[PDB]
C-alpha cells in the first residue's frame, strides 16, 4: 500500500454545469473529516483506489492524506511503473521509485467532493462531502500530489506544511488502522 498527500480543489460535481470550484472557507467549519473516504478516479465511483486518511484545514489550505490500498490497482500500477513505455514517456529517465514518479506526474491533482454551496449554508441533513478524487485533467491551485510508501515522508515534501501541522495529520494517520479498511471496488480496466 501507498500513501497519497496533497492539498485539494474543492468540487461541487455539478450535473448541469461543468464544474464549480468553491472557496475553501466555504467547507472549512465542516473540517477535519476523520472518517474514511472513498478515493477515486475522476470523480468515477466504480474506479475505488482507497481511502482518505484525514482531511485537515491547514494555514495553506486544505491538506488530504490518503491510503492507495487497492489491490488491483497497485498491481497494475507496478507493473506499468516498470515496463510500459506510454506510462514512463512523461517522466524524468531511470527514476528510482518509478511507480510514485509515475502517479505523482499522471494524477498530480487531489480533488474534494463537496455538496453545492446553497446546501453549505446551512444546517446539512447529511454529510458534507462524497469521495476524494485523482485527477488527470481540471487542476487549479497550485501544488501537486505526492506518493510514497510512508506518511510522515509524503507530508514532510510539503514545505507549506509546518512542523506543528505535520505532527497533527501524522497522529489522525496513525490512528487509522488499515487493515479494517474494505477493499475499494477498482477493477483493472485490462478484466
Ligand atoms: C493503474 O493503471 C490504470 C490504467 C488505466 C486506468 N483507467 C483507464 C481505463 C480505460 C478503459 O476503461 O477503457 C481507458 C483508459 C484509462 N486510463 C487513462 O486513460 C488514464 C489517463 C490519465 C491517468 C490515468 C491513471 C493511470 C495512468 C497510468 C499510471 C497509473 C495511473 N489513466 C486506470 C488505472
Ligand atoms: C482499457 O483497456 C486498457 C488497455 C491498456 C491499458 N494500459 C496499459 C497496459 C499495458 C500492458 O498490459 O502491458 C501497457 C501499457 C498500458 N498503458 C499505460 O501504460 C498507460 C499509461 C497512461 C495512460 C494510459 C491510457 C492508455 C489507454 C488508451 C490508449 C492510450 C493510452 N495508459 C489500460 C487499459
Amino acid at each position: 500500500g501507498l500513501y497519497v498527500g496533497g492539498f485539494v480543489d474543492v468540487v461541487s460535481c455539478p450535473k448541469l454545469e461543468q464544474e464549480l470550484y468553491l472557496d475553501p472557507d466555504q467547507v472549512t467549519d465542516y473540517l477535519p473529516v476523520t472518517e474514511p473516504l472513498p478515493i477515486t478516479i475522476e470523480h468515477l465511483p466504480e474506479t475505488e483506489v482507497g481511502w482518505t486518511l484525514g482531511l485537515f484545514q491547514v494555514s495553506h489550505g486544505i491538506f488530504c492524506t490518503g491510503a492507495i490500498t487497492s489491490p488491483a490497482f497497485l498491481e497494475l500500477a507496478s507493473r506499468l511503473a516498470d515496463t510500459s513505455h506510454v506510462a514512463r514517456a512523461p517522466v524524468k529517465n531511470l527514476p528510482k521509485e518509478p511507480l510514485l514518479e509515475i502517479l505523482h506526474t499522471w494524477l498530480p491533482g487531489l480533488s474534494l467532493s463537496s455538496i453545492h454551496p446553497r446546501e453549505l449554508s446551512q444546517t446539512p441533513s447529511g454529510p458534507v462531502f462524497q469521495h476524494v478524487s485523482l485527477c488527470a485533467l481540471g487542476r487549479r491551485r497550485g501544488t501537486v500530489a505526492v506518493y510514497g510508501h510512508d506518511a510522515e515522508w509524503v507530508v514532510s515534501r510539503f514545505s507549506s506544511v509546518s512542523k506543528s501541522e505535520r505532527a497533527h495529520i501524522l497522529q489522525h494517520v496513525s490512528s487509522c488502522r488499515l487493515e479494517d479498511l474494505s477493499t475499494p471496488n477498482f477493477v483493472s480496466p485490462l478484466e
